[PDB]
């Protein structure tokens, strides 16, 4: 048994598992299957730990998984995460979004701006206006209007009608559909569907 | 998109991932690659969470993974595990070993008895003789001789030369070799090795 060749085969298989789990995570996020999403995230994250060297395509895949994980935790309070990074989950999604190797097109800008405003609005929704102001300071005439909105607890100001949580989720889901189509043909899902259509 | 067929394809792929990760765990245990073992265990355990219904073969696979995990933790102190089960890792390996659907042959009996004596001896090795006596009481003329050994702190008594930790590890590794050969041809490892030999 050649240990080098066994390690190489384990790396090929981890690459296949990563693409399959990204695909599974994308569909669970699109479908709103929260429990399936957290189980798939736990699996993808553990599989990622077994990899030491990543290609450009694999890095893009792990950062898409990290970004969707932060978006899904957008309205959830995680004590240890807040003490370690000193920022909120949507602010962490914003850092990943602005650093992924991808085209900065119209959809990219729309998603970026929707996350920026929702990082403040989710704090107002939870009743933490002091935190809403701290988020605003870390991210940012337009600024003076946004600061007056937070200060007046004007959570339902018309500005948030265009820059809503539902609009942020819809734009991100449209991006997820492109990722889903690009990976729909990856080895593991393709072979698994072949077994299903033959059964039957 | 048929959601039922997608869920079915995800179940087929999880079955493939489980067999591959069991194979990887078996080799890491045989090779003494501790860090690779804990990374593979984390991956196998997360993948197992994504499964709700298991065949007889899949149950045998998850219990082999659980047993090797307890054997690997044999000399390690885990506070939360001790408070939850009120037993040591080798005693938990013994419960799994005696309940797996497998032939109770000569090798099975040898491994069983080696774990029983090592569950006491690892406590003596760590200097906890009160715990060695509590382990003895939960598991058990031969008994009176074993009780006198613990009581006299006779850790290097000739009885432990035949029933040693190294002999327990060797017998378990011989069993691991049978599991390794039975799964050497499973879909994921087989396809991954094909890619490696073609590259080279
Ligand atoms: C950077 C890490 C830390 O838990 N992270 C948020 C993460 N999230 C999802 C996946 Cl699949 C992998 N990693
Ligand atoms: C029963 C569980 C609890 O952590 N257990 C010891 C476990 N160990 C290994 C694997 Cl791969 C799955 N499960």
């Amino acid at each position: 048994e050649d240990a080098g060749l066994v390690a190489e085969a384990e790396a090929v298989a981890a690459g296949w598992m990563l693409d399959f789990l990204c695909l599974s995570l994308c569909r669970a996020f699109r479908d709103g299957r929260s429990e399936d999403f957290r189980r798939t995230r736990n699996s993808a994250e553990a599989i990622i730990h077994g990899l030491s060297s990543l290609t450009a395509c694999q890095l893009r895949t792990i950062y898409i998984c990290q970004f969707l994980t932060r978006i899904a935790a957008g309205k959830t309070l995680d004590a240890q995460f807040e003490n370690d990074e000193r920022i909120t989950p949507l602010e962490s999604a914003l850092m990943i979004w602005g650093s992924i190797e991808k085209e900065h097109d119209k959809l990219h800008e729309e998603i970026q701006n929707l996350i920026k405003i929702q990082a403040i609005a989710v704090c107002m929704e939870n009743g933490n206006f002091k935190e809403a102001e701290e988020v605003f300071e870390r991210i940012f005439p337009f600024k003076s209007k946004l600061l007056m909105i937070i200060s007046q607890k004007d959570t339902f100001h018309s500005f948030f009608q265009h820059f809503s949580y539902n609009h942020m989720m819809e734009k991100i889901k449209s991006y997820v559909n492109y990722v889903l189509s690009e990976k729909s043909s990856t080895f593991l899902m393709k072979a698994a569907a072949k077994v299903v259509e033959s059964k039957r």
